[PDB]
């Protein structure tokens, strides 16, 4: 037992929800009755570039391939057929033992304004790491990336949240994930954003910082710290081992280094806007750096950034306030995963985990009531 419904009693703005919604249209039908609820479809947007149409008319869906999720290939990336295409090649089978359902009559296809963007429907593309950025440089794929996003900007007025983008090398750790700090990166993102906009759709860049989820050896190779909230608690056995082997132990961030991250958040945010992005999403979920500060298991600090609910939320909120001041509140979003245990988070097992995120939602609303409301709040559903 555990629901994200508590957020609605606190935060009074747009809410994006994602997690196992594609194969459960009866759940979606109930949830979208709330006039400010949007739905994110992850794995099946990968397999269905025309997913928005298949949801409106209740069409069968293509199966997805887990093996080609993070593979450096066009296969399982840009070679997923639309429904009109899949028919011409046969069928011959789609998703097995599934009864589709038309949702074109529900609020899922009623327009709504998110930030500056006039969405025509509420089926959102959540951030989806595909690990196809070029190494070295963390550069967006020059061969397939533009076509990949183009296929999924198919339906006009579609909100798209990009794969997690590193705000800086220090925030990185994955060689095949795109960054958002350098020029040659922005040259590629500019093409991507243009292709999206030419399909009358919108694109939001997720600002990503790994934390203890980063590969310690990759950071040691580049003379970078393997940092997190604390230094006495680790993600798992492998990560602690790889940290000692590369002689790059887990580093507890100092206040100055925290300020440095914020500065990198700002620069990355302005880089995205300058490149022509509609807005940015602050990734504060799924066990990465900001979540590592939020979660009491990963945060054993005794200073201003730990020891309490208010302190553990300071980093996230400071990043929010910084980006709001930098590019405006109408271009800033925030993703949370209250019940998530991914990357060694506490989840519902921590009895005070709801209070922790209730506080964050409250602080967002206080800023909203004071005249600075974020574009949306992105929530990862319990599982
Ligand atoms: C291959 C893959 C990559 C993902 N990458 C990200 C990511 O980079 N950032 C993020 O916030 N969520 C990421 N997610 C989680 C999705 O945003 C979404 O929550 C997840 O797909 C569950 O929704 P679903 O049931 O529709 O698949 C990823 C999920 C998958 C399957
Ligand atoms: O941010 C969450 C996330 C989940 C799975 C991934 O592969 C990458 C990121």
């Amino acid at each position: 037992g555990g629901s994200n419904d508590f957020v609605y009693s606190i935060w009074k703005g747009p809410v994006i929800r994602a997690g196992n919604f594609a194969l459960h249209p009866e759940v979606v039908r109930e949830e979208v009755k709330d006039k400010r609820t949007l739905i994110g479809y992850g794995r099946f947007f990968i397999s269905n570039p025309d997913l928005v149409d298949r949801l409106e008319k209740g069409l069968p869906l293509n199966k997805y391939d887990r093996d080609t999720f993070y593979q450096m290939s066009a296969h399982g990336y840009i070679d997923y057929p639309t429904y009109e295409e899949a028919l011409k090649l046969g069928w011959s089978s789609f998703v097995k033992d599934f009864k589709p359902q038309a949702l074109g009559d529900t609020n899922l296809f009623k327009p709504i304004k998110i930030g500056n963007n006039e969405l025509l429907h509420r089926a959102v593309i959540p951030p989806l790491t595909r690990m196809r950025a070029l190494h070295p440089g963390n550069i967006p794929n020059r061969d397939w990336a533009v076509e990949y996003y183009t296929q999924r900007a198919q339906r006009p007025g579609t909100m798209i949240i990009t794969e997690g983008a590193f705000i800086s090398p220090q925030a990185g750790g994955y060689d095949n994930a795109p960054g958002v700090w350098s020029e040659e990166q922005m040259v590629e993102w500019t093409k991507i954003f243009n292709a999206i906009h030419e399909k009358k759709s919108f694109v939001w860049v997720q600002l990503w910082v790994l934390g203890w989820a980063a590969f310690p050896d990759n950071l040691a190779r580049d003379g970078l710290r393997y940092d997190s909230a604390s230094d006495n608690v680790f993600m798992d056995a492998e990560q602690e081992a790889k940290a000692k082997k590369a002689n790059n132990p887990q580093h507890s961030l100092t206040k100055d280094e925290i300020k440095q991250y914020i500065k990198e958040y700002v620069q990355a945010a302005k880089n995205s806007i300058a490149a022509g992005a509609d807005g940015v999403e602050i990734h504060s979920a799924n066990g990465y750096l900001l979540n590592q500060f939020l979660d009491p298991h990963s945060n054993t600090r005794t200073d201003e950034y730990g020891g309490s609910i208010e302190n553990r939320a300071r980093f996230t909120l400071e990043v929010v306030d910084a980006l709001v001041e930098a590019i405006g509140h109408e271009k800033v979003g925030l993703r949370l995963s209250p019940y998530g245990v991914f990357n060694s988070m506490s989840g519902g097992a921590e009895t005070g985990i709801v209070a922790q995120y209730a506080y964050v939602a409250g602080e967002l609303e206080k800023r909203a009531k004071a005249g600075k409301r974020l574009a949306f709040v992105h929530l990862v559903e319990p599982r």
